[PDB]
């Protein structure tokens, strides 16, 4: 439960599977995924 | 040479710890724990 997968969009179309922090503040975590 | 980073624990808890440049991560994961 810590920690949940997701696909990312990005630019002009490139989807990419990540697993993301699930409880940090989204604010802390859209730096590091750039 | 060294280094600082902002190292995210339980429920997201952000700590900072400051790192050895060239020692490879191995040999600092136990002690960091």
């Amino acid at each position: 439960p810590q920690a949940v997968v997701v696909g990312v969009m990005a630019g002009e179309g490139v989807q990419i599977g990540v697993l993301l922090d699930a409880n940090a503040p989204v604010s802390v975590m859209t730096d590091p995924l750039l």
